[PDB]
């Protein structure tokens, strides 16, 4: 009834509030950045005293699109390979996902034309894919089980999936979220738990803000390896997300929510 | 049956044949650039004869780490504000809609522990209120005006269902794809249609890659209100395709493809 009124206020205060606190902490931390460069290049001009200041500037600049797009100019411009075949297949991946990871400027002109209609296509087809299996695993993973806790037991169902939900809900937040943590965590040598968690949860979620992908590691091995198991992993975990999600859904609890809400 | 495998493998190749052709677009491209950088700062050493290459290093990767985050050392270090109030609440609707814009490297230590707390509660809060919408708003907009079609001429709800939902596919683009691509296009002075109009689908779709946001223009002069007026439009953009979604699921066809698939 008005109860919707109330939700969409709250919501809409909700990101009011996101937004205050996500100023105050990067605000600082922007401009003592901002500070930093305003008295680095200046002391830079100031010593070598050798260079000129408009000079620069052209360099600069061209450097800094540069590194939008994602090469870099340390190490002799000769930096891990960025758009290698496998690094593509991530992408691929990560653009049907709809995770979109990339860099500030992730395509040049003629690739953003061809997203498009890759995209297009692919989105309801990936979408397509996804809830057919999702689908045939939740019978699978979830149903058929909850089944047999009915038979066996012959008690409420209700209770079960209460039950039933909470624990895949921690299985696949042990299997899927602290356990690869962990693996990254390890794996990348400038990494601890907390990033590394973030990686884990802005890619099973599909935010997938920016870039920071784990890979970027200078002279890796097994960069190509790590880059398709790093593929598979994301693909199957937003499975895995998307059937958590599914069974809390199916809970009377939660249906009767949104039904009683509306 | 078995044609589920079929579309498995199908989507899997569709994956490859994705990134084959997304390197080969953007190989040659970034080759280039790469080729690019090893002589212009190869150059740069060159004329100058007085600037060292080690010493160099350091301030090179300071910048680029700070361009990374997203402020530029560029115009004197003092270009248009990132982390303004405004913006942020640009950056929490885009986290909170899954579309994920930000740079390479978005936040920073702090900001990445709070992104979790916040949008581990405000991802099913917002789905919520996205269900929510689009489950009064399709009443209103869809089902209750084919009823009136269904009623006034008396004839077959499936026809009236197909054709409905063609002609909403066609308004919502033409509307929120077409005419937003052009006033982006004319408001920016620095891109084209084609540029804006893969903005509009970059940002309506989830996938959100990079940044690649309008706003950044230097001496913009509304920028804030430009900046609430896109965040707006981009949240109820989501809503009007998560209801044409919602829409074609409905239909008879698309709903009994999925059943005779599974
Ligand atoms: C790829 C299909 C569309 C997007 C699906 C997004 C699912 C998000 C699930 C979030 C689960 C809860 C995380 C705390
Ligand atoms: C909002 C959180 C869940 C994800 C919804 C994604 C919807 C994507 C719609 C794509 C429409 C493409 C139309 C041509
Ligand atoms: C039960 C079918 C699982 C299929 C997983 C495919 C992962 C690429
Ligand atoms: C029919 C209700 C529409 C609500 C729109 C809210 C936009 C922020
Ligand atoms: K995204
Ligand atoms: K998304
Ligand atoms: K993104």
């Amino acid at each position: 009834a008005w109860c919707f009124g109330f939700l969409v206020l709250g919501y809409l205060l909700y990101l009011v509030f996101g937004a205050v606190v996500f100023s105050s902490v990067e605000l600082p931390y922007e401009d003592l950045l901002r500070q930093e460069l305003r008295k680095l290049k200046r002391r830079f001009l100031e010593e070598h005293e050798c260079l000129s200041e408009p000079q620069l500037e052209q360099f600069l600049g061209r450097v800094l699109e540069a590194s939008n797009y994602g090469v870099s100019v340390l190490s002799n411009a000769s930096g891990n390979w960025n758009w290698d075949f496998t690094s593509a297949l991530f992408f691929a991946s990560t653009v049907l996902s709809t995770t979109g990871y990339g860099h500030t400027v992730p395509l040049s002109d003629g690739g953003k034309a061809f997203c498009i209609i890759y995209s297009v296509i692919g989105i309801p087809f990936t979408l397509l894919f996804l809830t057919a299996v999702v689908q045939r695993v939740t019978v699978h993973v979830t149903r058929r089980p909850v089944l047999y806790f009915h038979i066996r037991w012959g008690f409420s169902k209700q209770v079960v999936a209460i039950v039933h939900a909470v624990l895949l809900g921690f299985v696949t937040v042990s299997c899927f979220f602290f356990i690869p943590a962990a693996v990254f965590s390890v794996l990348e040598d400038d990494w601890n738990f907390l990033e590394s968690f973030y990686f884990c949860f802005i890619s099973l979620s599909t935010i997938g803000l920016g870039d920071y992908v784990p890979g970027e590691g200078y002279n890796q091995k097994f960069r190509e390896l790590y880059k398709i198991g790093i593929t598979c992993y994301l693909l199957l975990g937003l499975i895995a997300m998307l059937v958590v999600l599914e069974t809390f859904c199916e809970l009377h609890e939660l249906k009767k929510f949104r039904k009683m809400f509306y």
